């Protein structure tokens, strides 16, 4: 069964399928296989890209959408993750999207249920689609992953991009860098080599941003001087590789990680990322469904 | 017209044209006479089978559909019910589905009304999808309901799904047993015989479990012992009939009202009930919207 | 791509061509020209009946719905409302229908985004559909504004609808009255002339009237006495002329500023307004989206 859970589980083939059939429909490619077709988005964290990207993905695929709110009414308390996917399955629905709090819900979770689960966030664990369209972002720049170097700059002990990206990235041909203070660094990463942003600015073909959250730094980390100590300011993104473009999967916490001049700069892809998430969730849909 | 507020309002041979209907559907039959006609999901409580079956079954109709999700301040201006109703029928909603707190909260409505209002629970008062549900389940098991024993269990004295339910079947022909904590039970109910929990699986054709309330009372009965002491344990459910069947029209409170090994045990119908309640629902919407 | 911000920015001339739309749309006029776009609603505060009207146009124009209300989405993160409209664009949406707590938060924003924004509400109170809608509700009636007296009553200081109906109804022609407790009175306004209520029933062909706010009070007046006193009795709609009529933006506070009796009387256009709203607010949304 075609669930999406992590990317360890997707060979490089099946990624490369996923981008290339994500590449077509963003260029107009359309059909009505899935016409009719149901899917619940089951969002118990707040989402606004990955969220509503998955319900225009689903609406342009035909399908019908049912919205839940885990936080909410429409699911019971204490009442199983498992009885709530067997209810959805059991009134017709063919998909899930989810997203939970909890590191691996999937793992038990889904060799038990009979519909495909599409993890939509289970950090600060994995984002599968988030890693997908970063990668279909940097394929469309480069043409290739192999002799790239992606810098990802952050909390990288506490982010599930920075770990769907890193691990991929590298079985794909490219050489990842890390930045950032620190104490939030897993040095016991096999993945990556920590550097200065100041170095990695210069080396880099993809200068991938993290969120600096206000909301969970329980740490000695101030926000006010993070830019200029960290982050990406005007200064260290003139000194960027000519062809190198900056990244960010959102929300941007404007002048914390990045400075507010660069988000909608000419080597941003921000806001390219976010168009191509709708194609890259129509893409594993497909994967999901089709027989 | 055709609202569906009780089932009290219906003759034994509508509930069986109901039925039918659903099972035509559920085999497959369809038609776009209702294609982008407009229902309004009014759910001021909380729901989970019953609102999302809803909007299945509206969507496997071909219909449009409005959400009004929880008593949130959406029309909590102290709007009347009535001009809720009025100002959906004004934007050009055909049918109305409303789960509220207010036991009969129907009554006054339906007769003021120019649109099929739909009763998807009304406090502890109707539950007439439920309920139907419930009987298609029964009737595909046994082909008939004329002396079926039928025992229901738990709360029945503030239960809309055992007062549905009991009334209905006796005057199907089925006989009804209750059975649970005594303080729970209705003094003067004429509709079923108190039994025991040990006695009553030995009897019926159905054992149909009630929610057990963690919200609520386990300050009146208390909810770690209730199982062994009232509930469907497995030694009791291997003293059921070789073709009685296990009901619950969910959410299941595993451990406590039914051990959690039988959810999915040979005998239940519980996610058969919930795959019925879509095709019900469709035959009910059909039966509102007709001619 | 127009934007629709407040009345004032609008010509009479557009006034007359929507009202004009609208008006086909409401005999039945249809086109697949905005088949498959997407609308995303985005009511970051509460309205029952305005999100409900706004999207029943969008399907009645074959659009696909988003729905966001701020709570579960990453707005409630440090999210700017520049970023979040900058995202729905990515993922495809054609039109946002905003609902939003903040003064004039349009303005700043309609110079910065590339899609459509239409107000349903601003800080300020700001509302044109609902000025639209009761501007096709009149001419409706009257095939004129020119000559025409509508009188408006309550708190006048306080609703900014009210003063924004005054405003272009005197734009259009048509001589303004207004009644109340005369400490709600805007001494600056003039776009009305005060009148006592017993003589504004006579003169006016249009008697609008506002929801009195059991809300707010700060400085109260009486609600119990409030209909005898100023408000729409029996014995004051029965003085009207023969062809006016009475108006109401809804939620009505029966008993308050009207008799229960009048809301669905002879007079009363209450209901058919609600009715209007939708084709005014499909009319504006191909405006909005028109090539």
């Amino acid at each position: 069964m075609k669930h999406l859970t992590t990317m360890s589980e997707l060979s490089t083939e099946e990624i490369k399928d996923l981008l290339q059939t994500a590449q077509e429909l963003k260029s107009g490619k359309t059909d009505n296989q899935l016409t009719g077709k149901f899917a619940a988005n089951l969002f118990f964290e707040p989402s606004t890209r990955t969220r509503f990207s998955f319900e225009v993905a689903e609406k342009k695929l035909g399908m019908n959408v049912l919205n839940l709110d885990g936080t909410s009414t429409s699911v019971q308390k204490g009442e199983t993750l498992y009885d709530t996917i067997r209810t959805l399955e059991s009134i017709g629905v063919d998909v899930c999207v989810i997203r939970h709090s909890e590191d691996e819900y999937y793992e038990e979770l889904v060799s038990q249920v009979n519909i495909p689960i599409l993890n939509a966030g289970d950090g600060c664990g994995q984002h599968p689609t988030q890693s997908l369209l970063d990668l279909m972002t940097i394929y469309e720049e480069f043409n290739t992953f192999k002799g790239l170097t992606v810098s990802i700059h952050g909390d990288i002990k506490h982010s599930r991009v920075a770990r769907s990206n890193a691990e991929v990235l590298t079985r794909l041909g490219a050489r990842v860098l890390f930045s950032g203070p620190s104490e939030w660094q897993d040095e016991e990463n096999t993945f990556g080599t920590y550097v200065s942003m100041d170095e990695a600015v210069e080396s880099s073909d993809v200068v991938m941003l993290l969120r600096i959250q206000n909301e969970r730094h329980q740490s000695a980390v101030s926000q006010e001087g993070y830019l200029n100590k960290y982050g990406l300011t005007v200064e260290r993104a003139e000194r960027m590789k000519r062809h190198a473009i900056i990244m960010h999967p959102a929300p941007v916490n404007r002048g914390v990680e990045i400075d507010d001049s660069l988000v909608e700069s000419e080597k941003s892809r921000i806001f390219k990322q976010m168009k191509n998430g709708v194609f890259i969730r129509m893409a594993v849909i497909q994967r999901a469904l089709q027989t």
